């Protein structure tokens, strides 16, 4: 069903909570048993969010394997995202561990590192070019290379160094600054010209590794990126782009990471989204 007229349908009879509830009912329940080992609780922003065992991504080394992100495998779609928490003091050498053994181009962080007064996560990337990072535990160097500051949005060139081989990436962070502290934007022009920014750089590409995309908790305005960039590629791949059931392909992605969407407000901003998207895909 046409999704635009299902849309006018949910908000002409008011029914975004009861369609919300029905994804939460059929959603995928598997195993998280890694995540909940006690020598894990410090690795974890959130007791009620964990990876599955299934999708987790392992670090590469034998005393404790464990991040909390996830690998969303969109096989249709031929895309692969890593969705992870903000880091925490002790998980940012982890972090730029996985970064870098799992090859990704691209970082994409959706929240400000403060947000209604408290710390959503740690300042994990260096603010000057001449005060570069050193994460001893992971044996990497992190330097700013360049910076360019727009109004909705920051995207930054840094090199990550493997100091064990003398290796060097150029890595893109690509920041959206202006997520509001509650509730989602009234528009989805800025988050969609956002997301034409990331493909464009080459970071969802084939030849690279899977981006990496944060927030705080990692399911909420992640989910909204990863959904609204699979649902725009089935609609530009398939016979009939009408096809696209955003529902479904919510629930094939909650298959890989828990709780994808985390309001009924977030829902109808996906929708929005996509459908505003779809008046460039289909030749505007
Ligand atoms: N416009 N001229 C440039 S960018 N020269 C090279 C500087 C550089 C670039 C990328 C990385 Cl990862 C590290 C250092």
């Amino acid at each position: 069903m046409e999704m635009e007229k299902e849309f006018e349908q949910i908000d002409k009879s008011g029914s975004w909570a009861a369609i919300y509830q029905d994804i939460r009912h059929e959603a995928s329940d598997f195993p998280s048993r890694v995540a909940k080992l006690p020598k894990n609780k410090n690795r974890n922003r959130y007791r009620d969010v964990s990876p599955f065992d299934h999708s987790r991504i392992k670090l590469h080394q034998e005393d404790n394997d464990y991040i909390n992100a996830s690998l969303i495998k969109m096989e249709e779609a031929q895309r692969s995202y890593i969705l992870t928490q903000g880091p925490l003091p002790n998980t940012v050498g982890h972090f730029w561990e996985m970064v870098w053994e799992q090859k990704s181009r691209g970082v994409v962080m959706l929240n400000r590192v403060m947000e209604k007064g408290s710390l959503k996560c740690a300042q994990y990337w260096p603010q000057k070019e001449e005060k570069e990072m050193i994460f001893e535990d992971t044996n990497l160097k992190l330097t700013l290379i360049s910076e360019d500051i727009k109004s909705y949005y920051t995207v930054r060139q840094l090199e990550l160094e493997n100091l064990t081989t003398q290796e060097t990436r150029e890595i893109l962070h690509f920041h959206y600054t202006t997520w509001p502290d509650f509730g989602v934007p009234e528009s989805p022009a800025s988050f969609l010209n956002f997301l034409f920014k990331v493909r464009e750089s080459g970071s969802l590409s084939p030849e690279h590794g899977p981006v990496v995309v944060h927030c705080s908790a990692g399911i909420g305005r992640s989910g909204t990126f990863c959904l609204a960039d699979t649902c725009l590629l089935l609609m530009d791949k398939r016979k009939d782009p009408s096809s696209v059931d955003i529902k479904k392909v919510l629930l094939e992605m909650r298959k890989f990471r828990m709780g994808l969407i985390q309001t009924a407000d977030q829902l109808r901003f996906s929708y929005l989204a996509v459908i505003e998207g779809a008046k460039f895909i289909m030749g505007d």
